[PDB]
């Protein structure tokens, strides 16, 4: 079992990661916090709080940064498709910097951190508390991409949306491994992968049925075999300009640098969308 | 009485400021909140808790954060300790638990808006709880910092200590749309503590007159070496003397904004004096303050803690 | 026939751009202008003149920019070794380089045109952006540029930036903003064209003096491109962009808007290609995505033979 | 006698910088070169050949870059209103300015200072198309820049703005610099009394610079608020004929080129805090009563 925060911004793909991390037995979900991303943190909030009200998951979920640290805003209810009746649960009290902190120094230094929306939230807290560091054991996030971004030519959404933040994690020296855009592209959920989710049926398939980037996070967590990665020296570029949010991975090892980043190549959609369908299954 | 939190990171001048703050009867001093900066934290958060302790002031004392908000910490000047010169007797003072930047977002929050912020070190803590509670903003009665230069920097030649060491935090809050003032390097440095100012203070005598002395008889030597400056300036006490009385300090508002280019201007404060960008102005940018009136008012302080 | 001024920094896949555009029936090669890159000026000069006398090209060779229009000078001794053209043996010279400068000439041909003339840059533009800036005039009368330069993927020198793009960034920017009609043969497309010892050993098989020197040039690079960048053999970069003029079918493009980046920092010299057209901007670029190999290194086989006396 | 090269973009101080080099004793004039600036090339090209014209200046005029080096052009309605001026009855050279301060530089024995009080554009083509010219040059002395305050922007003065990578190449040239910048020239204001003493020395200077300063004189105080136009340029040609009506102080110099908000900024290194050599003597203070006398002593040599 991997004890892992799930941070994120829901966000369509972020309900299935939620979905899943809930579910599977090689993963324990010790809590989920939120960032603003995708939709401002009013409605990401409410969001993750129906998707976990719906599935009958039963994990703390806390709000956390509605802000970038210092660029101005952007965004993509920012879940639109299901129906949820009125909500019955709320955040926890405990700010989600403060619970990340926390839990972290509590700690014995084998809780895993998956970031899939802006990284406001985990650069706030390893600045916040510095000594956090050498307790996470390994920051396995959604974002960037070696290739093309979505956003902008250059930068992938996550990334972009908190540049600042993204310089932080990425010279923090913690384990990392980024699926990027160049993996998570190869994950399209084209009518025959819904329609097979639809069959399998229940609550959770049911939701999934009303590409998908961050459940990929999971994935990986639950057996990293499915997905080749290679070792990288990445740099994140906080130039105002062409390259702004760019993660700039050196695939062929021209700087001499040592590599920071496990950097997510390719991925086998057949044992992955086997693994989403073994998830929906267990709801 | 305005109300005040006051955010540092003691620092010589930062205790100069802390005992003006606490003293004067037009200040009410809410609490302190100190961040990274002159030195590591948890240098800064013994200095300040020291500085209260022997002056016996009785404000609760709240530990912030200890690295900028992105970029490679950096210290200052100040020497080993961060406030070299005065001998503390043991510290049982103690920082409160409550984290600084909840504390600064829980007591705006639950005021009425009349709060004024007072920061003068890196803007570390003040940019992560605007954030971190963007409604906040509306709440702060104005900031009055210690930062900047619309001339030449200390730290660089383009950027000033406390914005250099965090450019990207004082890039949040000169975009925050908050009534800012700053007292820059351009108005600051004309506050040189000589020796005769010093002597001053010690004929006024009592903790405060002493602990002025021991303090800023250190920066004589560790700011002449540095700039050529007659003598320590007192950079941040200028933001407390503005809110006992803006009519000692000369004002212009300007158009500024916040270089966090990486490269020479890498966190200076651009000032637009003569208004050629067409912009509306965001800053009262300190000119010029009348020194008479200021170490009057120093004084004043200083007498106020003979027992 | 295409007229052509080829702008080059020889440089061995340049040697190779030189033997095809000087011999290939639909290339009119009006003249060569040497720019610093792969060495200094000094050392293309020679390696172009070299180039030109040893395979009897009568063609006015000029020499222009010894140096970048605004950043601090690099070379490339690592891939093209301390001569610049380290492989084959040359006689002394007996030609040298014509009296007037590089951006002079270039700028007097494209005014006394009537407009179409094709520039094909495959070193750094500092000569290009030089007579642009000098003379606006000559921008109408540019046919077409297409040049060697730029990756929309990785690049070589950097992780963001292809080598020529990266030795003259700002010289890039002026170019890339001029408004011309551009062909941009990047790391992309030129990559496929790998050279390995089977495609050496063709061009010794068709012999004389262009197949001799293909396989003493493009032998060195074979292990020097293997040494930096892991490649199979030497890529021809350059020659690709005549390949393209002799017939655009064998290179497949995508239109493209494309900027250049001039922040210093990790992306210094990066081409940022708008693939998926996100900016909703007009493309300004033709940039090349792949390149048929077979009809690639027919052509070349089909120059180095109308060298055999 | 300096010998030098008088690089400009006339433009109003310009043409008194112009009039200054050409009739004092102690200054070889060689030749001037024109840089597109205050106005476009045709424009600053007959402003220059006007004044020449008017003044019976006999100086051969080369004209050079129509353009910055790298970024989008700006300018300061002819560039250089005030003054009539007849048909002309001159024409530029046929020789451009860069292959002009090229050859003349290599021909040289090393004594040539160049005077550069328009953007940088012609210089730096020059120096990185010909990098052997860089010891022959003995000494530069430029009108641009600003350690405080600039003009165009609050960071930058209208001549490093203008062509700021052309400015990176200037000041990383390792040449001997002077640098007389806004902080230096906004101490030169033409107030109505200066004009009317010129007058009263008359002849055909007296009466152009009557012309020309009076235009100024309104919109220097509506963009800059300062009490009459100042006459940036003509201080290098002050600083040449004697060097101690003019305080300077050695500094590392550095231009910043990113884009942003000190896009053209000349960071000057006052206090010495990066321990890095000093490239450049920078001007801090002119002795106006010295340098007044010197505009009338030149105005004079016109009768
Ligand atoms: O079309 C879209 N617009 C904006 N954001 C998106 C879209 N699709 C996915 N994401 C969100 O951005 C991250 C990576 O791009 C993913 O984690 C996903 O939640
Ligand atoms: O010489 C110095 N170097 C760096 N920081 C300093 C120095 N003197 C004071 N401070 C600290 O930084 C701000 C002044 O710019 C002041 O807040 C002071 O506390
Ligand atoms: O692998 C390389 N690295 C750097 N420069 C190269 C390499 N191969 C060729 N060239 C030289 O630089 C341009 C293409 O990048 C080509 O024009 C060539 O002359
Ligand atoms: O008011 C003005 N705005 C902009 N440029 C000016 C002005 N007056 C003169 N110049 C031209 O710009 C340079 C220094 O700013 C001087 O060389 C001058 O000729
Ligand atoms: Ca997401
Ligand atoms: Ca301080
Ligand atoms: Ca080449
Ligand atoms: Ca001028």
């Amino acid at each position: 079992k991997r004890k892992i925060i799930l941070d994120c911004d829901p966000g369509h793909d972020d309900a299935i990661a939620i979905m899943m991390a809930a579910k599977h037995p090689a993963i324990d979900l010790l809590g989920i916090t939120i960032v603003a991303g995708n939709q401002t943190l009013d409605k990401t909030l409410i969001n993750g709080l129906n998707v976990c009200q719906k599935l009958e998951i039963n994990v703390p979920v806390y709000a956390g940064m509605p802000q970038p640290i210092m660029r101005q805003q952007i965004v993509a209810t920012g879940l639109d498709g299901p129906v949820f009746e009125p909500l019955t649960r709320q955040a926890e009290s405990t700010h989600a910097v403060k619970y990340i902190i926390d839990t972290l120094m509590a700690s014995d230094g084998d809780i895993t951190l998956v970031p899939v929306g802006p990284l406001s939230n985990i650069a706030v807290a390893m600045r916040m508390q510095p000594a956090i560091l050498p307790k996470i054991r390994e920051i396995v996030l959604m974002g960037g991409a070696y290739g093309t971004g979505n956003f902008t030519p250059s930068a992938e959404f996550n990334i972009f949306a908190d540049p600042e933040a993204a310089r932080v994690v990425f010279t923090s020296g913690v384990p990392l491994v980024m699926m990027g855009l160049d993996l998570t592209n190869q994950t399209v959920c084209t009518p025959d992968v819904i329609a097979r989710m639809e069959r399998a049926g229940g609550p959770a398939g049911e939701l999934f049925s009303d590409p998908v980037h961050d459940a990929t996070c999971i994935g990986y967590l639950i057996n990293p075999d499915g997905i080749k990665t290679q070792e990288m020296y990445v740099e994140v570029d906080v130039n105002s300009g062409p390259c702004y949010g760019r993660t700039v991975c050196d695939e062929l090892g021209v700087l001499g640098k040592p590599a920071n980043t496990k950097v997510g190549i390719t991925i086998d959609t057949d044992w992955f969308w086997g693994l989403v369908e073994e998830c929906v299954r267990g709801y």
